[PDB]
């Protein structure tokens, strides 16, 4: 579709993103001088066109109360329709994360770099739980620079050129799952290396597993990779166990996810195939911290308490925001 136009003005130039429900280009807006912006085009398929419906109003609330963006989600400049597909105009962002850390090879975001992201990331979503809602799909690839623009060095540490991000900004995008307090919950939320324990045990979620998908993006940033390589759900727990220590017994005596259990312990052999493959992954969650400073152990500290397994004491991100990890930027 390259070359396609949108409404009279929009010339399709890039694909900027891709997924279930279609993809996100680079346009150029023949009708304000040629500058350019992000379009959000929903396939013509029911569920995709009621995500997007619902992504609009949540951005008209949203955009309504911060005009300005200063809680950093997204800005909706306008929406319509076009041979039937919904699209949204964004004003247009730099790299995802996660296509910045791919871009440079998988190695993690410096801890100062990583403190600004996550603070700018809680706070965003800390004003979308003030406002009744949940995001539910949190993950590095809805986390966007502002502008993606880096310097770059030879760092003689890893023996390589590494890039560096001039100014490290982000917004939060993709509101097309986000769930208001009174509205119907899903059954299942969340992208899985970032899905809470409450939603894989079905007890039902709210504002907590956007916190549990924090951290687990924080750690993500931090070491260049998932601390949960899995696409399975019992050994997405069995992985959980060997990180955090056994999963409290009220939530399994709870879940009816009875498959996943025998007796009230996960029904899990360390010994087999797939248990060597996670005792080699996993360890406990402070083994993978790469220094011992002060600095390092409150950003450990932070994910911790986002990595709770029971959402009723998990950390909330009006707590985390006062976290001592954050100082250094006051
Ligand atoms: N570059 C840019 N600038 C503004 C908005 C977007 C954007 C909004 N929603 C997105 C989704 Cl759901 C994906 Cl998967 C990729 C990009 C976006 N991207």
């Amino acid at each position: 579709q390259s070359g396609d136009v949108l409404s009279a003005r929009y010339e399709i130039v890039d694909t900027l993103g891709e997924g279930a429900f279609g993809k996100v280009v680079e346009c150029i807006d023949h009708k304000a001088g040629g500058r350019h912006v992000a379009v959000k085009i929903v396939k013509n398929v029911d569920r995709y066109c009621e995500a997007a419906r619902s992504e609009i109003q949540v951005l008209e609330h949203l955009n309504t109360t911060d005009p300005n963006s200063t809680f950093r989600c997204v800005q909706m400049l306008e929406w319509f329709e076009h041979h039937g597909h919904i699209c949204i105009v964004f004003e247009l962002l730099g790299l995802s994360t996660y296509d910045f850390i791919k871009e440079n090879g998988f190695l993690p975001f410096r801890l100062d770099h990583i403190r600004k992201m996550a603070y700018q990331i809680c706070k965003s979503v800390n004003f979308l739980h003030s406002n009744k809602l949940t995001h539910t799909d949190l993950k590095p690839e809805n986390i966007l620079f502002v502008q993606s623009d880096y310097t770059e060095a030879y760092n003689p540490k890893i023996k390589r050129d590494e890039r560096t991000l001039i100014n490290p900004d982000i917004k939060v995008v993709d509101f097309g799952s986000a769930t208001y307090d009174d509205e119907h919950h899903s059954t299942l939320v969340s992208t899985r290396h970032y899905r809470a324990p409450e939603v894989i045990l079905a007890l039902g979620w709210s504002q907590p597993c956007d916190v549990w998908s924090i951290g687990c993006i924080l750690i993500e940033y931090y070491l260049g990779f998932t601390v949960f390589p899995t696409h399975d759900s019992k050994e997405h727990l069995a992985m959980m166990e060997r990180i955090l220590g056994p999963l409290p017994k009220h939530m399994i005596q709870k879940t009816r996810k009875r498959k996943y259990f025998h007796h009230d312990r996960l029904d899990w052999d360390e010994h087999s195939s797939a248990g060597r493959y996670v005792s080699r992954r996993c360890k406990p969650l402070k083994e993978f911290m790469l220094s011992q400073d002060v600095e390092h152990e409150r950003l450990f500290d932070l994910i911790q308490k986002m990595l709770e397994y029971d959402p009723a004491k998990r950390i909330t991100l009006r707590e985390a925001l006062k976290h001592p990890f954050f100082d250094l930027l006051k």
